[PDB]
């Protein structure tokens, strides 16, 4: 759809973007540990909590990528975890919300990253991979087509990004290398190339630099469609003493928002952040969305 004024609607901003653009090229905001918005326990928040509002709030705020880490339970279901902490949220809960939103705004899609956060409970019937694929992935909202997935094929569906290895069912982005606390580049599907900046638990300076460096690489390689650029703005650390993901995000979000705001880039990549809200001054997510005007 024409008109750039349509990227300002946070619920339907993916409508104006042509059905032809591979999802890879689109600058899309996301959320890290999207299911940590339920922890209201103090000592749990300074460590675990990275979000303050529900999936629907996150989605209504332009986010279209979710960082979902779960665990296989005794009752043979997948629930959301953060290391050893149960998040009082489930996979079914995420999927329902994703469907409702996708039902109110069919011109959109949602990429769901699925990572096996904690070890299966001692008593599970099946494996983490099979449990998800046989009781969940088999649901019709999930796009089962692979390759460099375009926007047209994904509208109304849920695109999956496999962070688990034991997969057996076709669909979404296959599982790739992904090293611990690093910045790297591998190959995804047949064509798709991928660069990921996931330096969680690092110094404020080293972090901020990395976000910018990878962000610089992407805005320079803006016309490369067969290249996924994932940029995590999240800085996990042994908080408590104002080292919490809330403190870091309190600075990183506005800062990075401005970095894009002043550079007027054509592409920024997939920017996964913490504390998506209306608190911080420039708004990281709103800027990331605007950097797509080069597609309208």
């Amino acid at each position: 759809a024409s008109s750039v004024n349509e990227l300002e609607n946070w619920s339907k901003w993916m409508q104006p973007i042509p059905d032809s653009i591979p999802l890879a090229r689109i600058s899309i905001p996301g959320t890290a540990d999207s299911g940590t918005f339920k922890l209201q326990n103090p000592i749990k928040q300074v460590w675990g909590m990275t979000q303050e509002y529900d999936f629907r709030y996150q989605m209504d705020h332009g986010a279209r990528i979710f960082d979902i880490r779960g665990r296989l339970t005794d009752d043979n279901t997948i629930v959301l975890h953060h290391g050893p902490l149960y998040l009082y949220v489930t996979l079914h809960e995420f999927i329902n919300e994703a469907k409702q939103f996708l039902k109110d705004n069919p011109s959109e899609t949602i990429i769901m990253s699925l990572k096996k956060e904690y070890e299966d409970m001692k008593g599970a019937e099946d494996s983490f991979s099979s449990t998800f694929e046989k009781k969940y992935f088999v649901d019709p909202i999930f796009l089962k087509t692979e390759g460099n997935i375009k926007l047209g094929d994904a509208r109304g569906k849920i695109v999956l990004l496999k962070r688990y290895s034991g997969s057996n069912e076709p669909g979404g982005y296959n599982n790739f290398y992904w090293p611990d606390n690093e910045t790297f580049t591998t190959t995804v599907n047949q064509n798709a190339n991928v660069t990921v900046q996931d330096k969680y638990k690092v110094s404020y300076d080293e972090k901020v630099k990395s976000i910018k460096d990878t962000m610089d690489e992407t805005m320079n390689n803006s016309e490369d469609l067969n290249h996924l650029y994932i940029n995590f703005t999240s800085l996990s650390s042994g908080g408590t003493a104002w080292n919490s993901p809330y403190y870091y995000a309190s600075y990183i979000n506005p800062e990075i928002a401005n970095y894009i705001k002043q550079k007027n880039p054509a592409r920024v990549g997939w920017v996964i952040q913490d504390y998506i809200n209306e608190k911080w001054s420039p708004l990281l997510y709103q800027e990331v969305i605007r950097a797509n005007k080069s597609l309208i």
